């Protein structure tokens, strides 16, 4: 109900907590002498000041620091040198971990993976989970803030985990990252390139469908190539991640959901940066313009949708403030199930260049039925109002599929809709031109005020009447078509 | 029984209260950069402090600012450009807001109307709402010191609301003002023309037809045209109203 | 872990309940003389003794008898010549009805379904609901102990339903009957035809997929020609069901 924009606002100033006990271990010697030794972590060094249990209510395993999960652990290394690892620390509630591991590489898997989770008590703690490896390497999956057992007991509150590697955070083919209700993760190394199943935004509990479930991935530290593989947006229910990238993210598969949203904030042009008591400042940022140089190549944006049937659609979605929203060759996919499935590509001060077939259900014709309207949608430039939205592949729409742009300048190359018909062919939004190369249609609702359509295919409906070409508003003056050939 | 001229007297002398957790927004980048945008207000900004529910005993809405009614809210914005809009604040019985907006225009009103309430605890606390746009343009209904649902549960004691824009406090045709037994309305602009039904004293229970229902709209900053349109006072029952403007 | 063969024979031979306040009705004149009046039956006459309200937990409505849900209710038409319809009385938690309706037609849905729900105290109680029509005609849907709102609060016991015409006990076409982890059907007309869905075992809670989800549609009773016509036991859990039928 509030947002995302208001959520991450709010966790994004907040003093980290006070805890009594502030644990201290300091990596003494032996550690800084064997550069290939391949230690463990937990059991070598960190067994000391964390015990585990078994939590009664949602009892599956149980992890703190010290004497309860308000106890503040850091560990000072500094100098150790080897190559440490995790290797099963699940359903660690704890609070306040500190490793600090300059010329070190960590691993946070070796056939077990790990978690972060926190409890919700009465003074709603976080947990700030920290490392400062060299490498990271995190090679098996890691749940952010997870659900401890089933359920009960107590609930799970917000997290934050920070990989601060100074020479890159790769992951491996199976590691899946899977951040929750409250997660976030801050990256702060150089050329990130997580090659598994990033997963923000996933079913906490068994069966809150109705969560909101926001998650964070702020990747704004990273000096040189972020690089996702396999990003999946939501589960089951109205997930909202967002990613505070870094002005260049490349990622590959995107798999939203049927009602999933998508906030890739690139960053500014000039990059980042009795008695009354006094709250501190709370500094929040609506939607402002991202930078000159800031790109998002996303490859592929397919859409999982299966489920109820609901009287609207459910409109998936992404938000992106980049200068330039460029989709590559795998185009958009959108899957569709009895109620018409809607994908909403939005770019506030941006361009949107897609180079790929429109598919419907992955066939490049997408046939649907009359209540089943799946929509495309397209919005470049909604704020400064100066976008263009090119498209630089012949696209293809089937039978009650709904292409509509509110762009600037809509460039294209090709439209076929002469093979299913009932297409709502929306240009309404845009401001002047709309410079379609070549067009085919058959019962078409065409809403253009200025247009340059330099080949005009117009097609028959078999044997059917009542459906035909319909340019359904004020053509203006300026307009113009440089070939018409009816068939 | 005091008359107009003592309870006046007594509300225009007073300290704000003793709130403590003054909570503190600040309107940081993005906003001030889109000439035209149209945000919203409350779901863009104030919804993180701002938190509503449901009042048993005179049950409609609730809306507070975070954890009681006894904490103050400031917004400091001051180079927010856009234009704002409230559209649908019903029963805000809260304390103490303050929305410092130079160079940005208000609305209190999009196809929903606005309230701004109290509650009679036993400390007796106003409610002190505050706006310092640069147009306001009220244009849909805004009840000060309304009854919060039906009779029962809480009752409401005394507010003040503080409308200071600096160029111009206009209104809509079907925008009713419409202030009750304990409210006040404070404008600071020049030219203030309000072209709806301003209804000083309004029967604020179902039935008391025995209640003093003062009221009062100090225009008195207001260095331009003040410029009423139909103004209604009374509503069954011994209402005394009262307008300290501005001679003219 | 049970098993259905002990938990069916636990709870054949059960004393009912101990009810402290069996209300007693008994339809006086004017029903025994209009053969075709198509009355209603909760407005008209169980609305005397039976009231709703809210639930906090599992909120969606709630139901019960008089002053808590462990009072007895019997109605005594025994002459009412009619035919009555219920048509909405849903999570019904109450206990121990008893609608006594010799050469009466019943209606079981008309806009509308039904159910018939318990609670868990620390008593173990059951609900036991009894019609005892001429025809029932179903004719739209019927949980039997399902879940009142949404898992929290009050969970749900198990329950009984017996339906006891004495010339059949059709239904519609789309008449879900569904009884869930602890509900039973005794049926007693002759020619049962259910023409719905029977749904035997059904996921009672939302993520509960490890119930075991027991249930019994005892027709031992039926001296005519027991007929379903599309049963379906089980939805995403290890649900054991179990008929207690009547050699056909």
């Amino acid at each position: 109900l509030l947002g995302w924009g208001l959520k991450q606002a709010e966790e994004a100033n907040k003093t980290p907590d006070k805890p009594d006990k502030v644990w201290r271990i300091q990596a003494g010697k032996g550690f800084n002498e064997f550069p290939n030794k391949e230690y463990d972590l937990y059991k070598s060094l960190l067994s000391s000041k964390i015990d585990g249990g078994w939590d009664w209510g949602n009892a599956a395993t149980h992890y703190w620091i010290k004497g309860g999960q308000w106890n503040k652990l850091e560990v000072d290394m500094k100098d150790a040198v080897g190559t440490y690892k995790l290797s099963g620390l699940r359903n660690f509630t704890g609070g306040d971990l500190d490793v600090n591991m300059q010329k070190a590489t960590l691993r946070l898997g070796q056939f077990n993976g790990n978690s972060f989770t926190s409890y919700k008590d009465s003074a709603d703690r976080t947990t700030r989970v920290d490392f400062n490896a060299k490498n990271i390497l995190i090679d098996n999956f890691l749940e952010i803030n997870n659900r401890v057992g089933s359920g009960a007991g107590r609930k799970a509150s917000s997290t934050v985990l920070t990989l601060q590697a100074s020479e890159g955070i790769t992951s491996s083919k199976n590691a899946e990252i899977s951040l929750y209700d409250g997660a976030t993760l801050n990256l702060a190394s150089n050329s990130v390139k997580l090659n598994g199943n990033v997963w923000m935004g996933r079913l906490q509990y068994v069966g809150a469908y109705l969560a909101p479930s926001y998650s964070t991935i702020n990747t704004s530290k990273v000096t040189g190539e972020v690089n996702f593989n396999h990003l999946t947006v939501g589960d089951h229910n109205a997930a909202q991640a967002g990613i505070i990238a870094s002005n260049k993210t490349h990622i590959g598969t995107l798999d939203l959901w049927q009602s999933a949203g998508l906030n890739i904030i690139a960053p500014p042009e000039g990059g980042y940066k009795q008695k009354t008591e006094v709250q501190p400042t709370q500094v929040i940022d609506g939607p402002f313009a991202g930078g000159k140089d800031t790109v998002v190549n996303i490859d592929r944006i397919n859409t999982k949708a299966d489920g109820t049937i609901k009287v609207g659609g459910f409109k998936a979605s992404l938000t992106t403030n980049a200068a330039h929203l460029n989709i590559g060759k795998g185009g958009v996919n959108l899957s569709n199930q009895a109620s018409g499935r809607t994908l909403l590509v939005e770019n506030l001060t941006g361009n949107i260049t897609v180079d790929g077939p429109l598919r419907v259900n992955n066939q490049v014709g997408g046939y649907a039925l009359a209540g089943s309207s799946a929509n495309f949608e397209f919005k470049a430039g909604v704020d400064t109002k100066n976008g263009t939205a090119t498209f630089n592949n012949d696209i293809s729409l089937g039978r009650f599929v709904n292409l509509k742009v509110d762009a600037h300048t809509a460039n294209f190359k090709g439209i076929d809709t002469g093979n299913g018909g009932f297409n709502t062919l929306d240009f309404s939004g845009v401001t002047n031109k709309v410079n379609i190369n070549k067009l085919i249609t058959a019962s078409t609702n065409v809403a253009v005020k200025n247009f340059n359509i330099n080949e005009l295919i117009v097609k028959t409906n078999g044997v059917s009447v009542g459906e035909y070409t319909h340019f359904s508003e004020d053509i203006g003056s300026q307009s113009r078509i440089n070939t018409v050939r009816l068939e």
